[PDB]
């Protein structure tokens, strides 16, 4: 046969060519989100599109490096140092540090995440690009713990649609990692789902994160074809464009057969 076949009732994931000028990284977008509230982003629709119809704080744009760790402080004998929630204790008290005099539970204020300065305590923000394939196979993304909640979308039409990257959020709730916090009790480490990916063609990617109180976390990788893993860093594999509403040749719905 001439040509490939196609993947199976047009199962492939659509994927994207838009010809603008690529910029490395993602777009950053950081909305309110309540102190202490356990029970908004616990709703897929609020994580799928939801979180940007409260009052959006800022953005950051290029980012590369998109795992979260954000540990408050620790105000101890010695001055105040962020405290890896592991060598947290009692009530409470930072490993090396002693006890620590202010609470845990009030919001805290930081540029931690993407140099934003913001309350990580107490957001949600919006992680969009485009992912782009060195090879073609199935990729494995995961998330290594989520805290508090998290999604990650990836293809045409389930993140955002194509040239349309900086659009209000779409309604797709078809999540390729659904990290959403359970109403009860919460979720195992190593989220994961698997796309089958063509190498050249740029996939849209939301990741959408939230968090209610203190610590955050969400160590965010991918494994290639090759069985290699790309954690935290995500250099060269992760790009914006600026919307072109226009361009129409931009979507490619079915990349198998392209
Ligand atoms: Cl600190
Ligand atoms: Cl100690
Ligand atoms: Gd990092
Ligand atoms: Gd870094
Ligand atoms: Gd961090
Ligand atoms: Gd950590
Ligand atoms: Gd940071
Ligand atoms: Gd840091
Ligand atoms: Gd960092
Ligand atoms: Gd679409
Ligand atoms: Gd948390
Ligand atoms: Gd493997
Ligand atoms: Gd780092
Ligand atoms: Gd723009």
């Amino acid at each position: 046969g001439l040509v490939p076949r196609g993947s199976h009732m047009s199962g492939a994931t659509e994927a994207c060519l838009p010809a603008g000028q690529r910029k490395s990284g993602m777009n950053i977008n950081f909305y309110q989100y309540s102190l202490k509230d356990s029970s908004t982003y616990s709703n897929a629709a609020y994580m799928a599109y939801g979180y940007a119809s409260k009052t959006k704080l800022g953005s950051v744009g290029g980012q590369t490096d998109i795992s979260i760790d954000y540990n408050i402080p620790c105000v101890s004998s010695s001055g105040t140092f962020p405290c890896p929630q592991e060598d947290s204790y009692g009530n409470w008290g930072c490993k090396g540090m002693g006890a620590c005099s202010n609470s845990q539970g009030i919001a805290y204020w930081s540029t931690d995440l993407f140099g934003f300065y913001t309350t990580p305590t107490n957001v949600t923000l919006e992680m969009t690009g485009y992912f782009l394939p060195p090879q073609t196979g199935s990729y494995t993304f995961s998330f290594a713990t989520v805290d508090d909640s998290a999604i990650l979308s990836v293809g045409g039409s389930i993140a955002f649609e194509c040239c349309a990257q900086e659009q209000p959020p779409i309604t797709s709730t078809n999540f390729t990692i659904n990290g959403i916090k359970p109403w009860d009790g919460s979720l195992p480490d190593n989220i994961t789902g698997t796309v089958y990916m063509y190498a050249g063609y740029y996939y849209p990617l939301k990741v959408v994160y939230s968090n209610a109180v203190s610590w955050g976390t969400l160590p965010i990788s991918v494994e290639l074809p090759d069985g290699t893993t790309v954690s935290d860093n995500f250099e060269g594999y992760v790009y914006s464009f600026d919307d072109d509403l226009s361009q129409s040749n931009c979507t490619i719905p079915d990349p198998s057969i392209h």
